[PDB]
DNA sequence: TGGGACTTTTTGA
DNA sequence: TTCAAAAAGTCCCA
């Protein structure tokens, strides 16, 4: 809740001079340079240090070519404070510190403190830098939220962050001509809430580098994955956008004295998109893997969405109150019939699900509060006030003692498949226990119209090889290290196919299956049985 | 302290 | 009425 943090002095250097390598301060030497979100100004000080360095290697020509009396070496401090750095942020001790330290670099200094996005800007800049807040829809205040909605429609809707509107912000007030770089996260390049942002970035600005940090941990403690965007508002006749893309999560970042040698090392890899080729996603590929995802997505005539049926796992609100363990004693209070078999994330494997190890009380079959009193006052009692401080039950549409999005039980209760929605790798699993899941664990069902064309083992078969991972990892939302985000908006937009291989696949996948489900469970074939499967579906897919 | 295993429920629509 | 997205994740240990 500070709300400050500390941007490592390798991006702070690299962004600095992303924006201002360039700068012709004979042409221009009032330039003004911005940072939204300041905090002590770690931006600010290095833009101060680059200025004076321009400033006092071209004094004389500047001197020769406007006022003499002006332009001296003892009036650098006084000209940058007074016409080029700008700085704003909320925290007035954060401000204090800034002006203090722009003062003892060597006057009316241009720091605001105020909320950025509600500030009338006088003014448009020529470059905009620095480190944006990032708060989610949970941690965000709700009146605030609903003036985002209502002034920021355009780039801020349902699951948006608060830096989507940073960037409005940024875009809206650059100069023509400008340059803006930033550091936020990366997730608004797969995510579906980024996508009016994405479009926004696409329609007002060119978009000169993307520096993906991808799984990769740049601010030290904190669980978030980073990307530096540099864009312009130039005129510009081809727009491509240097992407750089990390291929070692496993990396510290002062492994270089600047960032540039990490860009230009093995470390990184580089390629070009085209801007005017983007659509609504950012597919940010090199050649290969553009060719591998169009190859794919030409030869495949149907995607799970078109023959599946997918649904969330229950929401209980509070699952200390409704989960228990299959051994616990309090178990004898409640019939059975109330009973259901509960998993998580970490008990779903490639093809099978781990037994159960927990039971889930389906409250809403609970008809009188008279009645199982029992299990009210020993078991769903004992977190009561929680269960009421949820958002359906100050409202009155649910229960105390009721789940809060307990879904309906027939799609649970059956024969299904199942997947986490945080893993590393496809993990697709057939569920035949009927068991029941949280959020963490999505799954789906075959519609009925396509179950002579498509099986279940089919399905598992071609999901978890090596190729649909590397597909699916394609467009995915990485999430964190070694971490990718497997929820339907992306898992059901998978698009499979069906050809002659149809049948030794999925007799591949039923041999897998089979080994896997015996108790001397070697493990040791069904490797071998995967690579055949996996070289099956490369011959059928051509690649 | 840094790194790996693992993942709740609040929330807008 | 009731769906599904969202990591400035959360937590523990050598």
């Amino acid at each position: 809740a500070s709300g400050i943090y500390y941007t490592p002095k390798i991006i702070v250097d690299y962004i600095v001079k992303k924006t201002l390598k360039n700068h012709d301060i004979i042409k221009n030497p009032y330039p003004r340079i911005l940072d939204i979100s300041c905090g002590c100004g770690n931006f600010l000080l290095e833009v101060y240090d680059i200025l004076y360095d321009l400033f006092e290697e071209n004094i004389y020509e500047l001197k020769k070519k406007y006022d003499e009396n002006y332009w001296t070496v003892d009036n650098i401090h006084r000209h940058i404070l007074n016409y080029c750095i700008y700085g704003a942020d909320i925290d007035e001790k954060a401000i204090s510190i800034l002006k203090d330290s722009l003062t003892n670099k060597k006057i009316k200094i241009n720091l605001f403190c105020c909320d950025s996005l509600k500030k009338k800007w006088r003014y448009k800049f020529d470059y905009i830098v620095g480190n944006p807040p990032y708060i989610g829809h949970k941690k965000l205040e709700k009146k605030y939220k609903k003036f985002l909605l209502e002034k920021y429609s355009e780039v801020y809707k349902d699951k948006a962050d608060l830096y989507f509107c940073f960037y409005k912000k940024i875009i809206d007030i650059l100069k023509q001509g400008g340059i803006g770089s930033v550091i936020t996260p990366r997730y608004f390049l797969e995510s579906l809430s980024g996508k009016d942002l994405r479009e926004y970035i696409k329609s007002n600005v060119n978009v000169q580098e993307i520096v993906d940090f991808l799984g990769a941990n740049i601010f030290k403690n904190i669980g978030v994955s980073s990307c530096i965007l540099t864009f312009d508002k130039k005129k510009t006749k081809e727009t491509y956008i240097d992407v750089f893309k990390i291929k070692n999560e496993d990396i510290c970042i002062n492994k270089f004295e600047t960032l540039e040698e990490l860009l230009k090392s093995s470390k990184f890899e580089h390629f070009n998109i085209n801007q005017r080729l983007l659509s609504d996603e950012w597919i940010l590929v090199n050649k290969d893997d553009e060719t591998f995802y169009n190859k794919i997505q030409e030869k495949c005539k149907y995607s799970l969405e078109d023959i599946a049926i997918s649904f969330q796992g229950i929401i209980t609100g509070c699952d200390k109150a409704f989960i228990l363990s299959k051994d616990d004693v309090k178990l004898n209070l409640v019939d059975d019939k109330f009973l259901k078999c509960w998993i998580k994330s970490k008990n779903i494997n490639k093809y099978i699900v781990d037994k159960s190890e927990y039971r889930l009380i389906y409250s809403n079959d609970i008809d009188n509060e008279n009645t199982n009193k029992r299990i009210l006052d020993e078991i769903i009692g004992l977190y009561k006030t929680k269960l009421e401080n949820r958002r359906e039950c100050k409202s009155g549409i649910r229960k105390w003692y009721e789940l809060q999005w307990g879904r309906e039980k027939l799609f649970f209760e059956r024969k299904k498949i199942m997947y986490p929605y945080k893993s590393n790798e496809n993990r697709f699993a057939i569920d035949y226990d009927n068991n029941f899941s949280s959020a963490d664990v999505y799954s789906f069902f075959i519609k009925e119209e396509y179950l002579d064309k498509f099986s279940y083992e089919y399905l598992v078969g071609i999901l978890n090889s090596s190729v649909y991972d590397k597909y699916f990892k394609i467009t995915a939302k990485k999430m964190s290290k070694n971490i990718y985000d497997y929820y339907p908006n992306k898992v059901m937009k998978i698009r499979i196919f069906r050809d002659n291989n149809y049948e030794e696949i999925e007799n591949l996948s039923k041999q897998i299956i089979s080994i896997l489900l015996n108790k001397s469970i070697d493990k040791g074939k069904v490797e071998k049985l995967q690579i055949k499967m996996d070289n099956l579906i490369m011959d059928s897919l051509g690649i």
